[PDB]
């Protein structure tokens, strides 16, 4: 039916990496969102001025943002802005609508306006109204038996939780099923403990995160380098055959496009890659 409008309140908006929150949204009591994993709502804001030292940012991000000169940024919206997010939350987690949202400052050293949406997102605090409409998608799982492979960085989380959640706990899938999310270090993991409760839960489940820029204090032993090649080599590599893999990507552009010609090089058909394209 046509799009349906909620006025929802800021329950949460804590970091969850250096340069991304987790915005969870109370819906209006007795309303529920009815999406489909992958799918997303657009969250507008009014006009407004939001100053960037107003942000709450968790301590052991700051020094970074402090690093980034970002505490001198302002934004100015003349207008009302609509933005599109995904949900991280699966269809079956009901009355809430959280976001995993990455803040878009302007390009270091440029003069360019900060990103409109995301600096007001990032200024949120809880109490504070947010007008939602939805909901919307096409990000969505095919519905076959094969195998999955979900491939994510930065706020490309947030679908594929929501993905993975309801594959295993709504479905109850038993497709075998991976998600190999790229980071810089420690400090930009998140959902950690979820999927390794996912992972002791489900024997169909298998979950890896790699590092590309582990940080002394990470004391990393793990899946080292940039996702591509960690995918390709500790399992596309020895794949018997990767071109029967469904695989469903959200990063950031550079991400993107390295997996695809990884993914596309192995043989893959770019059918059965399906791409998040936050743009
Ligand atoms: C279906 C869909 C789902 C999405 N899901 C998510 C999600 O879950 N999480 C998420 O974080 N994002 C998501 N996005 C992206 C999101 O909608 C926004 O595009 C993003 O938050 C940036 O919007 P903004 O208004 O903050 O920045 P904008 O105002 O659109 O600015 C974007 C960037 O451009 C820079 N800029 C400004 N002016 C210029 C200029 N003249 N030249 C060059 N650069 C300039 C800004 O400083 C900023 O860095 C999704 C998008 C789509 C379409
Ligand atoms: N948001 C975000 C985000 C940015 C960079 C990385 C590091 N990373 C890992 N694999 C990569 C492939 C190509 C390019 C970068 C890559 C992770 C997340
Ligand atoms: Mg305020």
């Amino acid at each position: 039916g046509p799009v349906k409008k909620w006025e929802c309140t800021v329950e949460s908006n804590p970091n969850v990496a250096t340069f991304i929150k987790e915005l969870t949204l109370r819906l209006p009591d007795g309303e529920s969102v009815d999406f489909r994993a992958g799918g997303y709502v657009q969250l507008e804001c009014p006009p407004h001025v939001v100053e960037y030292k107003d942000f709450d940012i968790q301590p052991e991000y700051r020094g970074d943002w402090d690093k980034f000169n970002m505490w001198r940024y302002v934004s100015k919206v003349d207008e009302t802005v609509i933005r599109a997010y995904s949900m991280a939350n699966y269809p079956e987690e009901q009355g809430v609508v959280k976001f995993n949202i990455r803040i878009a400052s302007p390009p270091p050293g440029s003069d360019l306006p900060p990103g409109q949406m995301s600096s007001w997102v990032f200024n949120l605090k809880p109490g504070d109204k947010v007008t939602v409409y939805g909901p919307f998608g096409e990000f969505f799982a095919k519905d076959t038996e094969a195998e999955m492979v979900f491939i994510g960085g930065g706020a490309g989380m947030a679908p594929m939780r929501s993905h993975i959640f309801d594959q295993l706990r709504r479905l109850k899938s038993n497709r075998k099923i991976s998600f190999w999310y790229g980071a810089r270090s420690l400090r930009e993991a998140f959902y950690t403990e979820e999927y390794d409760q996912l992972q002791a839960e489900n024997p169909n489940f298998q979950w890896h995160l790699a590092l590309s820029d582990p940080q002394p204090e990470d004391n990393w032993t793990g899946l080292t380098g940039f996702i591509h090649n960690v995918l390709f080599e500790n399992y596309l590599k020895d794949h018997p055959a990767p071109e029967d893999c469904e695989f469903y990507m959200c990063g950031p552009p550079m991400m993107n496009a390295a997996v695809i010609k990884m993914l596309t090089d192995l043989g893959v058909e770019r059918e059965n890659i399906l791409l998040d394209d936050f743009g």
